[PDB]
């Protein structure tokens, strides 16, 4: 006989569920272990009882009927273990507050349990009859915790129930509202599926319903999770009930293993193809990690974190191939034995909330505030798979799809870098102690950031063979410190970018043309493609105020150089206007630079000092050009307001220097020609030698205009005395053809050490220099009234004694005929 001897008893009826332990649609057959043979199939949490007076009107949907035999019943009164075939219920009402405080009211021993088939639970927060349909047993919401063989250990230790629960199987949450847009977790098997400790909800682990849940599942297989749409559509479902669509805990969530693969996919949804950030990431086969720590309420005061760890983890990121194959971190660090691994760790504030120490503080400010975050530590990790391109894909990815992935949580968020050792595969990477910055609406306002880079590398490296090798030689090198200040309003491209190049040499010319570097202006020229929504591409405008001081340039390859040795000291291409126009204000504010040559002008050079003789130095250069492709119409005004010249030589030191040059539109100087000592010290001077080259004279006027042409040394005479060719010594003022001379009252004194010295160091410049090929009306007047004291013996035997030649219209010269035009007639006086 099926004695119905069951129904609804006193028990603590819940505000949103009624506590009435109904035995419906069994026979229920009952025929110190006291067993009873039954059928508590049909337990039902109708619930709904707050709502509504009960919802009297509408009885919740959330029902459960022939919701398991657990015909055993196994022990009775004394860990009283039951044996069952029911494995649980689900409240389909809200799993956060109403479930809850339901079972916080209830729970109020050691009771422990074994059931069979693990119920599909769809608490949403007649699936919970699906539920119960499981029990029996044992596209969106459709949260399923499902152990198909439910290894459920109720370990329900009520001594304040700090209860737990270890089982070997785990669940298949697709957790959605209330396109395969959710987690698919598919842990199976007991470590495979390590599902521990899943709900306390009692006052005695903390003091939602006080869980304290420490989840900390470590399982150590594969337990893939194969899709996973976001990470915010799981803040949000977590902090708040749901709110999807179609489209005082502390939860310590911790999770460890070697092996667990996994699907990492960021979070950009319509309320905070597919996303559009880190197309097809995957974490594959990495460490299990994507350990959480969470809170029921909303906008969480104490922040988030999510960390992560892996050793070498095979994370084919993008995947074509990954960009990244490898942790590959084999970096000990302190005294003791370590060793380095990588992490992507996160940190989120709620929203609305309350260059070494420049670029580090400025964006540790900007960590400290919060809407967003990322960071990463990868100590060696430099990795690329064989199928990679930096130059490319990177751009292509992770350029694009880096800041537009729906920015916001509760768009002011942070970044970083580190890395010991780095390789740029596809060419020199050179990285060592470098970092990579981003910051978004500093302060609060939109536009103002922090970008910056710092590195430490070996200056060129040459690619397809061999490196270059240069840099053979406390600011860091390639501090690019850039600063930005668009405004949104204006929607155009601002740039501010201080860059320094600290004791480089940022030569890539490795061909005799500019081959290698022709590769380095396709592989790294590429200016923020940023085709990402919100942001149509802004026109780009440039800005720089560059900085390559000390950047020693002396390994310029050509046909046959010699060792070129050009020591700079300061490159300040401080060009405060813009660059990308017709107009190009260039101040090259340089400071003191110099210039040494070496052995032999075929390639092959040795000597006692490389950094040899000094050749032509430079005390300042501040040629502030202002190309216009002065108020100069002209196109190009290379107005190079030099300042000075100054040049010390010996015979074979200048000999040697032409073999090297002869081997290796208005431009109005203003410019000193030389204040040249120039063994020998010969002082010689030209000051304020305006060669303004085809300034006007109609073509090419090239006014020498020297003014002044004083020859203040020959011969072995270092000390100054006048010798000629305010002043306004125009001697090569040209046209389209003219010369002129300034009637000095002396021009030729000529009575120190030897007249022909000079003829000697001729001789010795065609000894060095080896090939010596010269060897209207002009009008070209001497124009002085000579006050002398072989044309230079007779200046000897005579050391007024001469005349202008005036040759008006003369034409003597022809470019080789000079000698001839001056031949003509003859003249002598005293």
């Amino acid at each position: 006989d099926t004695v119905v001897r069951v129904e609804h008893s006193p028990g603590d009826g819940e505000r949103g569920v009624a506590v009435e332990v109904r035995v419906q649609r069994l026979e229920y057959c009952d025929e110190a272990f006291l067993h009873k043979l039954l059928q508590l199939a049909g337990v039902r949490l109708h619930y709904e009882e707050l709502p509504a007076q009960e919802e009297p009107p509408e009885p919740p949907l959330q029902i459960g009927s022939c919701s398991g035999y657990m015909e055993l019943m196994v022990k009775l009164k004394q860990k009283l273990e039951v044996a069952g075939q029911l494995g649980s219920l689900h409240l389909l009402l809200t799993p956060r507050q109403l479930q809850q405080l339901q079972e916080l009211l209830s729970a109020v021993d050691s009771l422990l349990k074994m059931t069979l088939g693990g119920v599909t639970l769809t608490l949403l927060q007649l699936a919970t009859h699906f539920f119960t349909e499981f029990d029996a047993t044992k596209p969106c919401s459709h949260v399923r915790l499902t152990g198909t063989a439910v290894q459920l250990s109720w370990e329900l230790r009520t001594g304040r129930r700090t209860t737990s629960m270890e089982v070997h199987f785990g669940q298949l949450e697709v957790l959605e509202c209330l396109e395969y847009t959710e987690i698919l977790t598919f842990p199976g098997t007991r470590p495979c599926a390590h599902l521990r400790h899943t709900q306390i909800l009692r006052r005695v682990p903390k003091s939602a319903c006080h869980c304290h849940s420490e989840l900390a599942l470590d399982l150590a297989n594969f337990q893939a999770d194969v899709e996973l749409g976001a990470l915010d559509r799981l803040a949000a479902l977590l902090r708040l009930a749901t709110v999807p669509a179609e489209p005082e805990q502390q939860t310590v969530f911790r999770l460890s293993a070697p092996r667990a693969t996994l699907r990492l996919r960021f979070p950009i949804a319509d309320l905070r193809g597919q996303a559009v950030r880190a197309e097809q990431l995957r974490l594959e086969l990495s460490e299990p990690q994507f350990r959480s720590e969470l809170s029921s309420g909303p906008g969480p005061p104490v922040p988030t974190h999510l960390e992560l760890t892996c050793s070498d983890l095979h994370g084919i990121y993008e995947d074509p191939v990954p960009c990244l194959r490898v942790s590959k971190a084999l970096d000990p660090k302190s005294t003791g034995r370590k060793y380095f691994l990588p992490q992507v760790v996160v940190t989120v504030n709620p929203q609305s909330s309350s260059d070494p120490e420049e670029m580090r503080t400025f964006q540790s400010r900007t960590l400290a505030l919060s809407r967003c975050s990322l960071e990463v530590i990868l100590p060696s990790v430099h990795i690329f798979l064989p199928s990679k391109e930096v130059y490319e894909s990177i751009y292509n990815r992770i350029n694009n799809d880096l800041l537009m992935w729906e920015p916001a949580d509760l768009s002011t968020f942070s970044t970083l870098v580190t890395v010991l050792k780095g390789r740029i595969t596809a060419l020199v990477l050179d990285m060592e102690h470098g970092t990579l910055f981003s910051v978004s609406q500093y302060c609060g306002q939109p536009g103002l950031g922090y970008f910056c880079l710092e590195a430490e590398k070996a200056t060129l490296y040459h690619r397809a063979q061999l490196a270059p090798t240069i840099y053979p030689s406390g600011p860091h090198m390639l501090s690019t410190a850039v600063r930005i200040h668009l405004d949104p309003h204006k929607n155009v491209k601002e740039f501010l970018v201080t860059l320094r190049l600290h004791k480089a040499t940022l030569r890539h010319y490795m061909a005799l043309p500019e081959q290698s570097w022709h590769s380095q202006l396709l592989e790294f020229l590429d200016v923020l493609d940023d085709p990402v929504l919100g942001y149509l591409p802004p026109t780009v405008i440039t800005i720089l105020h560059t900085h390559l001081f000390s950047c020693s340039v002396d390994y310029r390859p050509l046909y046959l150089p010699v060792r070129v040795l050009i020591t700079a000291e300061t490159f300040t291409l401080s060009s405060n206007i813009i660059m990308d126009t017709s107009t190009f204000l260039l101040r090259f504010i340089l400071d003191d630079s110099a210039l040494y040559l070496s052995d032999k002008c075929e390639v092959e050079t040795l000597d006692l000092r490389r950094d040899y003789v000094c050749v032509l130095d430079v005390d300042l250069l501040e040629l502030v050009i202002k190309t216009w492709k002065k108020l100069s119409q002209p196109l190009f005004e290379l107005r190079c307001s030099n300042n000075v010249v100054h040049v010390h030589s010996c015979a074979d030191s200048c000999a040697l220097l032409v073999n090297l040059l002869q081997y290796v539109s208005t431009r109005v100087v203003l410019r000193e020609v030389s204040l040249v000592w120039h063994h020998v010290l010969m002082e010689i001077q030209l000051s304020k030698v305006s060669f303004q080259h085809e300034v006007y004279r109609p073509l090419s006027r090239q006014v020498f205009i020297v003014q002044e042409l004083e020859v203040r040394d020959r011969l072995a005479s270092s000390q100054i005395n006048k010798f000629l060719y305010s002043n306004m010594l125009t001697i090569k003022a040209l046209h389209v053809c003219c010369l002129r001379v300034s009637l000095m009252p002396l021009r030729l004194n000529v009575d120190q050490d030897a007249l022909f010295f000079l003829k000697d160091f001729f001789t010795s410049l065609v000894a060095g220099i080896n090939p010596v090929v010269p060897g209207r009306e002009f009008r070209f007047t001497s124009e002085v009234p000579i006050w002398l004291d072989t044309f230079a013996g007779l200046l000897i035997g005579l050391a007024s004694e001469l005349k202008l030649k005036r040759l008006c219209c003369r034409h003597g010269l022809l470019g080789v005929d000079k000698v001839l035009g001056y031949a003509l007639n003859e003249w002598l006086q005293d």
